[PDB]
């Protein structure tokens, strides 16, 4: 009976519906959600990510270790700063034959990168968001910013805590409270986007999609999770997106690093776009770097993989797509853990 909800769930459905068509030789079933069937910018979207994705899973590098070992070595909150213990990770943990031939070319080719026992690390899918859609968001973060898009760091949650307030209940974001503010236009001008996103969480790891979507499914009907249900309520309506939390970090260049707030296996998306040329994301437990321009998607497991991107000739921002912990554990749905890329092929 929520719509928002119900639309991400079949952008899910039916983009893994052709993937699934593009690998068999066998005609794909349409969606009968014309939400989805007459909008012709976000079906040509799901058709674009389907090849996207379907040459990803082809074309998969495998490091020597596990997630759970990289994962156990690492302290609480280590962010990737302290460069002598990176070191030490480094060496524990190598690149390895598949990947460390000598000093790295730039890739461009989408690709992942799989642990020993197969879970998914990280997926790289250049130009999977269509023109269309890329322009969808350039408007809206247009007009929300508004050198030319004032520089900073802007974050929407139906569900949040702010600093200094972890020991209460969770609540709207703060930047989402007024309903007719910049927050909640700045929602309401990217849902397509959204939905694009979503869907592509749900191929790479369909467990964590319907646990998010699960989650939301509980906060939106259990008013005594968080304060102002209503304000609650209202946001998740407009929320197309599996995800705890969407961040906007526009024209900001990123260090190396690794996140430390969220959950240690939860799969983050970054979106990144903007009018430059010469974008890069740099990966060095991988020995690599990846090309890195406007409509570029990137999941990884954020608090595991070393990931930075320098500054680049123009405007850019980047749409972070992330998870806390402590909203599954107040919905109770646990965690779920990578998913295996063998699972895109379980029909
Ligand atoms: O620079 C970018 O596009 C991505 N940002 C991050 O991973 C981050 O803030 O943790
Ligand atoms: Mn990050």
């Amino acid at each position: 009976t929520l719509p928002s909800l119900l639309l991400i769930d079949e952008a899910a459905a039916v983009l893994g519906r052709m993937i699934q068509g593009l690998r068999t030789g066998i005609p794909y079933i349409h969606t009968e959600n014309d939400s989805i069937k007459a909008n012709p910018i976000l079906r040509t979207a799901l058709w674009q990510a389907a090849y996207v994705l379907e040459k990803a899973y082809r074309r998969r590098y495998r490091v020597p270790w596990t997630a759970r070992r990289y994962m156990r070595e690492l302290t609480p909150r280590q962010d990737g700063r302290n460069a002598n213990r990176e070191a030490v990770m480094a060496k524990e943990f190598p690149p390895g034959a598949e990947l460390n031939s000598d000093h790295p070319v730039q890739e461009i080719l989408p690709a992942m990168i799989i642990d020993a026992e197969d879970h998914i690390l990280f997926c790289y899918l250049p130009s999977c968001v269509s023109p269309a859609i890329m322009t969808i968001i350039d408007a809206a973060v247009g007009t929300l910013a508004t050198c030319k898009m004032t520089p900073g760091v802007l974050t929407f949650a139906p569900a949040w805590w702010p600093v200094g307030h972890e020991n209460q209940l969770p609540g709207p974001a703060s930047t989402l409270k007024p309903p007719k503010g910049e927050g909640r236009m700045f929602l309401s001008d990217i849902p397509i986007a959204s939905a694009l996103v979503g869907a592509i969480l749900a191929q790479i790891n369909q467990p964590l999609f319907e646990s998010g979507v699960k989650v939301l499914r509980e906060l939106y009907s259990n008013s005594k999770l968080t304060k102002d249900h209503s304000t609650v309520s209202k946001i998740i309506e407009i929320w197309f997106s599996p995800f705890s939390s969407l961040s906007l970090i526009v024209n900001r260049a990123t260090p190396i690093h690794r996140d430390t707030s969220g959950p240690i296996e939860g799969m983050d998306i970054l979106v990144t776009g903007g009018n430059y040329s010469n974008g890069v994301l740099v990966t060095p437990s991988f020995n690599r770097r990846w090309t890195y321009n406007p409509g570029c998607v990137v999941a990884l497991l954020g608090k595991l993989v070393l990931h930075g991107v320098p500054e680049v000739d123009g405007e850019r921002y980047c749409m972070a797509h992330f998870w806390r912990e402590r909203l599954f554990d107040a919905a109770g749905v646990p965690f779920p853990y990578p998913s295996k890329w063998q699972e895109s092929y379980t029909n």
